[PDB]
């Protein structure tokens, strides 16, 4: 699976040399195998692409005088920023992620675990939000690591009944969840991958919320457990957004219609009854 | 006291070389001095025991075609994983921990602070769960780091009132808490070491739960603060489980009883 | 803006060589350029100031025999610790922070973002507490990173509506929040920078609490969202504390009056 950095280095390296700003790691070396690289000393964006290893390597770079001429993504990137935004679609462990969407390591691990089908565009997920699935709940044991003691036949028995379990432990026998576009998810939020298949477009998940069921489009959910406090817009307004899908507009189209995006009232007058 | 890695190496190294997968740190080099170690390049389990420094290094190692012949614990381990599961009973800062039981740094720190008496077998604690004790609440101040300014005279009367406080600030004057076997603790959960002395066997603690009270065996508790939602099993089943104690079974009898472990109804017909 | 380390070295280094304990990073090498430094081998507090890079490095250092003659802050410090306590008033991204006050990376970021005006003395903030502001809620979109696509003119009208917004998205058009002295903030707590301007002196914010409005002095708030459960003291006691301000006492005054700090009744009798 290509990392975020590999996907960008593909796009933008264009025959340049990779300049590693920071102490390299094993994961970074494996990612830099197809490319030629050296430690960063003097760097010129015309000959070098700067890879900061950690986020603290990046702010050291950005506080250096040579960062003056480097553009984000085009000329530099952070390796330890797998959830960082990009202005184009990318793949996070083969999970599609739309433009201008970012998240933290709890969501990265969820993509790796297969819990996520897709993440949409213009979606903002706090770095401490978490997504996990339930263990089996209708067996004599609740442990998962006990399966490290199962031989092949016991494991087979065990896997057979996990797949028939209608509560979807470890997200078995359910569709991976789709996180919509223009979604907001707050700090320390939790989403149960065993019971959630959908976070609708425009949904807001407040800080500390424990999400155990699907979140309808443009609903605001808070609490432990999370419940709908309100919707961002009227039911007539939501139907309109889901039809227009401004999050699919081009960059040109976004700027030319910024008004309708800044003013929900004007959006409704223009696109409601067309 | 001995770190998790040292207990594993003493048991499984078997005269091999330690092959370090990742950038070695000061703490790792100190723990590796009694042994022979080198940076990992080409490794074979007949001659090398692979130690991944960070969990980032481990996933890179498991991505290497060389890792296929390496079995967990017996042939490789992560150093930045003091709470990671082991197939044998271990110690975590003088705290007994059962087989196939894992937890995060929040719980490792709790063992180091003396908050935990023991942790059972086959217990699953999410990495973000926290265990902490309360600051003092019967004083003019709640700060703890103000004591960095206390001389020994002030330190003495401060320590004095703490240990008499019936609300057990910093878990003073109370027994450390036992965490049972087959326990599940969810993400961002919190357990108050001032007020909790037992998490019973089989208890489930939900994500985001704030646990201020002992949790009975096989109770499911959720919420802020945590309340008992339901129990996993009937009363008679719970008694049977507390008598049978399948979590003390050997590896073979766990496999022999996989049908009873999978189906609670078959468990009762057999053992009830 | 000076890092925490820079502020400590300026105050305590006193012509000694900086001895680096751990793998040095790019950020650290830059911070150490105005000073003479080398990798730590053998160290003597008479001639060396030890800088541990990570908290892991510091654990190794304090377990080494060479450390037992070293005093915290005066002779050693961790570089990976901008939220760590200091015995003197410091700045964190030009936010004033009182003595013996500590917090985690979530609060360091809030200082960097401009969400915090000041943090008082002897205040204890758990490492998993978080402080953030709201996105705009009066527009068709909630995203913030859409503005990366806004051309020059679209950016202008976007920022103009942000500034006139009474719910203060991104903490616009509001005062940064003041966190008081003798404050306690628990694990996984959250404070909303868009609606909160004051955490009063002596306030207690429980574990898991979601704080959406101002916390009065010496109030105890818990829950999701946080609600006032009780106050630490009587109203007249609270007014006396806010007038006396023991948290600004000198070190000598704290030790001389330790019995009043340990006994609330003695405090009220002496200062009420
Ligand atoms: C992408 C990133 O990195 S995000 C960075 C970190 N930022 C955050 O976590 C911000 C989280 N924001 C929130 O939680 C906000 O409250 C949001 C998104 C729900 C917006 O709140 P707004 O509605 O202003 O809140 P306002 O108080 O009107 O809300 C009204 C009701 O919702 C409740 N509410 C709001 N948030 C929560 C919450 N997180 N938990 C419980 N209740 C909440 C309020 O208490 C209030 O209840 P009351 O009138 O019902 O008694
Ligand atoms: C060690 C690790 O691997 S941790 C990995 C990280 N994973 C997690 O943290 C997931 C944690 N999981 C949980 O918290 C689960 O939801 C568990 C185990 C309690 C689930 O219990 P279940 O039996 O599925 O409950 P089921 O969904 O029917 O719902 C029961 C009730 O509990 C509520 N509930 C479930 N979990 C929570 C929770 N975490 N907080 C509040 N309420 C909860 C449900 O809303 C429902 O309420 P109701 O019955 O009042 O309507
Ligand atoms: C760096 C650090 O700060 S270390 C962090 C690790 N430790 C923590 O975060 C522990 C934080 N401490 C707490 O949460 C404590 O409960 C405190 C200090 C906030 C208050 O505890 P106390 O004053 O002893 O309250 P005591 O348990 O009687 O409970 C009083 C009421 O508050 C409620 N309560 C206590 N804690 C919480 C909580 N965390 N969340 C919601 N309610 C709570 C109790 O349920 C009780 O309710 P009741 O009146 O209905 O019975």
């Amino acid at each position: 699976m290509k990392t975020r950095l590999e996907q960008v280095l593909e796009r933008y390296l264009n025959g340049r040399e990779v300049a590693v700003w920071g102490v390299p790691t094993r994961r970074l070396l494996r990612a830099l195998k197809p490319f030629k690289f050296h430690t960063a000393d003097r760097v010129d964006p015309q000959y070098h692409y700067v890879v900061a290893v950690t986020d603290d390597d990046l702010t050291d770079f950005l506080s250096d005088e040579q960062s003056k001429s480097f553009q984000y993504a085009n000329d530099y990137l952070t390796f330890d920023d797998e959830g960082g935004e990009l202005p184009f679609e990318r793949m996070c462990f083969n999970v599609p992620v739309g433009r201008q969407t970012y998240f933290g390591d709890g969501v990265v691990g969820a993509c790796e675990n297969g819990y996520i089908k897709s993440i949409g565009q213009f979606t903002s997920i706090n770095g401490t939000a978490e997504i996990h699935a339930n263990h089996q709940l209708n067996m004599t044991f609740v442990s998962d690591d006990i399966q490290n003691f199962f031989n092949e036949e016991s494991m087979a028995v065990f896997q057979e009944k996990l797949r028939k379990d209608p509560k979807h432990p470890y997200a078995y026998s359910k569709e991976p969840m789709t996180i919509g576009s223009d979604v907001y998810i707050g700090a320390h939020a939790f989403i149960n991958a065993s019971t959630v298949t959908s976070i609708g477009d425009g949904a807001i998940i407040g800080s500390g919320a424990v999400v155990l069921e699907n979140v309808p489009p443009f609903a605001v959910v808070v609490g432990v457990p999370a419940r709908i406090k309100r919707y961002r817009f009227s039911k007539e307004m939501i139907e309109t957004l889901l039809r227009v899908k401004w999050w699919d507009w081009s960059i040109e189209e976004i700027n030319e219609n910024v008004d309708a995006l800044i003013s929900p009232e004007l959006f409704m007058k223009k696109y409601g009854s067309l």
